[PDB]
């Protein structure tokens, strides 16, 4: 249940950043505040000089410290554009893992078009990154 909830919370935050970019017709970012681990705190809003000074929304981190959410290329932030795409429009892959192992883990993907998908549990991450 804990990992399901964590994956859903990360999904909701990513979706919110994208939807705000589309609705506001401008670049809205989401940033992992600690260790490039998207489960240890997030901010959403306009990114400038490496930070989001006036957040639209925050996430305090997953309750369990033993959960991690890391992206394949170790990104610390993502920026969605007015058309819903990422800049750069690079495919992203998040692995949500318990205890640093992939068993029971989940994959959250973002396509080149900016489409965010929490993949079914029948797709375990290839790595916790």
């Amino acid at each position: 249940n804990e990992l399901q909830s964590a994956a859903e919370e990360l999904n909701a935050m990513l979706q919110y950043a994208r939807s705000e970019a589309v609705s506001q017709r401008r670049a809205i970012s989401i940033q992992a505040l600690k260790d490039k681990d998207w489960g240890k705190g997030l901010s959403i809003g306009v990114l400038a000089s490496g930070s989001i000074a006036a957040p639209l929304r925050k996430h305090d981190g997953f309750r369990a410290a033993t959960l991690t959410a890391k992206e394949k290329s170790a990104v610390e932030h993502l920026t969605f554009t007015a058309n819903g795409t990422l800049v750069p429009p690079t495919e992203r892959t998040f692995a949500i893992c318990q205890n640093g192992k992939t068993d029971g883990g989940r994959v959250l993907s973002i396509s080149q078009a900016g489409r965010i998908q929490l993949e079914p549990s029948s797709k375990a991450p290839q790595s916790c990154y």
